[PDB]
């Protein structure tokens, strides 16, 4: 069966740059879809899409929207030390957290750091 690794370097296969807010939806989708033995569905929509001529990016979105474990979740909380541990690319793309963050409206992670600060990372 694709195990959350095997999705994620497809998924990253795909993308440009490294470390984008792109890359850390991939490892969200991944973890989720493991933790819900829905890997073969995420892989199966990303593919789908793809084959229709969407973007990976717009296909990594569709996900959130089309997959019901993503439908209303709220985006994980990954605790980090300091704004150094979230990568170079993905840094203009941290905001405020708002009430009520979703994944599906492009709440890809919350980060908390050590000292109490908590980042979301928005697409």
């Amino acid at each position: 069966d694709i195990s959350a690794k095997d999705l994620r370097n497809i998924m990253y296969d795909h993308l440009p740059g490294f470390g984008t807010a792109f890359h850390q939806l991939v490892q969200v989708i991944c973890k989720l879809g493991k933790d819900s033995n829905s890997l073969d569905i995420i892989h199966a929509e990303f593919q789908a899409s793809l084959a229709e001529g969407d973007s990976p990016q717009c296909a990594l979105i569709q996900i959130t929207k089309r997959v019901p474990i993503f439908q209303d979740a709220a985006p994980p909380v990954i605790h980090i030390r300091s704004r150094g541990d979230i990568p170079r690319a993905c840094q203009k793309s941290l905001r405020p957290v708002p009430p009520s963050p979703k994944i599906d409206r492009g709440w890809v992670c919350v980060f908390q750091l050590q000292d109490g600060k908590t980042l979301g990372l928005k697409i």
